[PDB]
């Protein structure tokens, strides 16, 4: 309630608020990457329609962060948004573990309630315990600026461990161990954490937050039809503010397309994999358990990156950023098309064995994205970051949020689309790929992305122009 | 977070804050009349060290809900302490759940923990839930009095509905289903409550409060030391307002020895239940679900009194209430010693016949603990609310906590005193208790409570003689 008190306001809460961080986290890898398997063999859903279910699930989990990091700022606090998330989620992935024991009528009702009650504490939590972590640091920083980014590096590459520790521990025990434990222990995981966090509130300092910038980017949208009937700053400064941000747009809209491919990649990449080449020695890998690949292949690029940066940037004349204010996001689309049409080729090497008569196939696909993903990310961050002004800079956040559950919408969109173009017959899109097609729908994102590259481009050239010739 | 608002601060208060209170109440039975039953053939514990491990955890249940209370009325809040200690409560039983599902050296060591963590997590609860949701009153209250006070008798007589439940189904769940879902429905209760109460957050409203006598009373007893060296209104107001809360305190003793005989119903005469004729038809009833006679007889003696209180108001000229002060208390402990003698008559009733070669023997012991408990408690709490100047009204609500707590332990002293000074040839509570000489342990109960409601009647003549005359 009161005024700083350094005695109090420390560590304590960086320790306690994180652990929900981490909980989370994990929780959305070590559900989601397996949810496929489950939707498939266990709730009987169509392979085409299995995976649909799941992207907008995803698709919300993001649209909801971004719809809920507003509600944190503007409204009454960014502490209780972890409190109210936190026990949203608890219930919501409480509900799944209910959901796993219990008894496709009522029994749908209850899962689509228990995953979109998980898409929304997730949304939630993920909107805030990273900026109230972030709530402990100072001015000039006094010893804070290497306390702070000691523990939070130490956090970092921490979180990196568990995320592969959920796709190679956590679906064993989902897969193997039944799904009861599986989501059980992500159920337990909450609860504890939510008392941990609520034992700090104390050893914990609210810091009053301006929720934007949204708030001023409507009333210029509302001024859209004041404006059509008559068709100082606020406008000599605002607008042309706004209007500002109306260009990251086309290149912007050019990313959401990546997140299909990295979409596609646990969707039925994991369907492809409860089928291919299984037993590995003695013992079995699980479906799921493929995203390792890209999970690793996510971890090597920014530990290999963030090491041969230098070498870049002294080769080639640069700025601090060894080429990659938009120059990584064009990578990233390279190994886009690239990850999709070798899962395209791939796809039929494993048919030519399947028709007229396995474990090393799929890891392309999955380490070419984990490459191309941390190339178009620290890519797309390090961009409209360095982008806009202060008042907009991590309100440009939104803009990473909002592209990333368009293109779970999107492949949702891409595959019902393919669903109405094939009725009789065999479709591309179907339940066995054993029998039906399933390589033309990833030749088809390793085009549409690759049409989206050329695209790119286009704008890359007249976006420079924006700010050298303006 | 600015002022009052007719138009928000509202109901939800009344109905998102009370449902902790009221599944925090049916864990505390479901789990309470339980637990001795879980530790007598679950966790394979003898009758008088199982026993005793619940006298000590029900008494620190109040022992916290005293000190919760204190937390409230001075340390961040009355709102932070449901959202606190319904979160640990959540955990401690979600412990106890996931104890009755993983695998005694280190299994009583994660029992006793996820035990004694529901006791901190439900004296929290218990002691600001209910005086969170009655924040509904006004100043002279407008239309609101009546939502008020109606909405409360449409939560008492809610909550007096589901506690006979707890005892029946519950416990059904757990003796019968398995100890599982018994406290696994205990825990997501809780999980669910706990979301439900932070969501509306909104339609809640909070105001700032102190609370005493505690403060007073301990800041009282710092001058008693700091002028033993010796040996302005403060001294006139603030210890002459002291020295009346030392004058409940001989009635406040006798009362303990209550709790005494009342916790036996809930732990060793459930020992009573289990070894005596079970079966009722196709059907048989639990062992711990006898206490269906115990709420039965108090929710009756309320129902009778609440109606033949004038009756005999206008046979013998009294004010409010029929013989409600002090004389409420007598009958209490009367009917204390009552069911100690009644029950020790039952014992041998049951034990001199198994030597020679049930479910009917065990209703008049947990009527007459029920009947005398809804005259004791009209009485102790009937007493300082009337009996203290109004500055420590309701703040004496511990002088109630406090008396139970005590009874609770004063139990478990009882019990392990007559193991130490009569064991192991032939003790009165042992492992095996037909091989045992139970009905003498009576004898010790109600004669004690014979003797003890003989000194409350030596002290009720002492105490309208000496605090009379201020």
């Amino acid at each position: 309630r009161p005024a700083d008190r350094s005695k109090t306001g420390g560590w304590a809460s960086a320790a306690m608020i994180l652990c929900i961080e981490a909980v989370e986290r994990l929780t959305t890898l070590g559900i989601g990457v397996n949810l496929v398997t489950y939707l498939t063999g266990t709730m009987h859903l169509g392979n085409a329609t299995a995976a649909n279910t799941v992207t907008n699930f995803l698709g919300t989990s993001f649209m909801l962060c971004l719809l809920g990091g507003f509600i944190a700022d503007t409204f009454l606090g960014r502490y209780l948004t972890i409190a109210i998330f936190a026990a949203i989620q608890a219930t919501g992935v409480s509900i799944l573990t209910l959901s796993t024991i219990i008894p496709s009528g009522i029994q749908l009702t209850v899962l689509y309630l228990a995953l979109y009650l998980t898409a929304l504490g997730t949304g939630g939590v993920k909107a805030s315990v990273s900026g109230f972590g972030s709530d402990q640091f100072d001015e000039t920083e006094p010893k804070e600026r290497s306390k702070m980014t000691y523990f939070f590096n130490r956090f970092f590459f921490c979180i990196n461990v568990g995320s592969l520790l959920a796709v190679t521990v956590l679906v064993y025990v989902q897969d193997d161990v039944g799904r009861k434990w599986g989501y059980g222990i992500c159920a337990f995981a909450i609860v504890l954490a939510l008392s941990v966090f609520l034992a700090g509130t104390n050893r914990y300092r609210f810091k009053k937050l301006i929720g934007s910038p949204m708030t001023q980017v409507a009333a210029v949208i509302v001024a859209a039809w004041r404006n059509r009937k008559l068709e100082t700053l606020s406008t000599l400064t605002d607008v042309e503010e706004v209007k500002q941000i109306v260009r990251m747009l086309p290149i912007w809209a050019t990313c959401i397309l990546f997140w299909t491919v990295h979409a596609q990649l646990t969707t039925l990449s994991v369907a492809q994999s409860e089928t291919l080449d299984r037993s590995i020695g003695s013992f079995e890998i699980p479906p799921a358990s493929m995203a390792v690949f890209y999970v690793g292949g996510l971890l090597l690029t920014t530990a290999v990156y963030d090491r041969v940066a230098i070498r870049l940037c002294k080769k080639l004349f640069n700025y601090p950023h060894g080429l990659r204010p938009l120059q990584r996001i064009g990578l990233g689309l390279f190994f886009g098309s690239m990850a999709m049409a070798v899962a395209a080729l791939v796809e039929l090497k494993r048919l030519r064995t399947a028709h007229a008569h396995g474990f090393y196939l799929l890891i392309p696909q999955y380490l070419i994205v984990g490459i191309g993903e941390a190339l178009i990310y620290t890519g797309q961050l390090d961009f409209f970051l360095r982008e806009c002004p202060k008042g907009m800079k991590g309100m440009s956040t939104g803009l990473l949020l909002s592209t990333l559950a368009l293109g779970f919408f999107f492949s949702s969109v891409l595959v019902t689309i393919v669903e109405k173009f094939t009725g009789k017959a065999h479709p591309w899109i179907a339940d066995d790929l054993n029998k039906g097609r399933l390589y033309n729908f990833y030749w088809l994102v390793a085009v549409l992305v690759a049409l989206n590259f050329l695209i790119f481009l286009v704008f890359s050239k007249w976006y420079v122009y924006k700010e050298k010739r303006l």
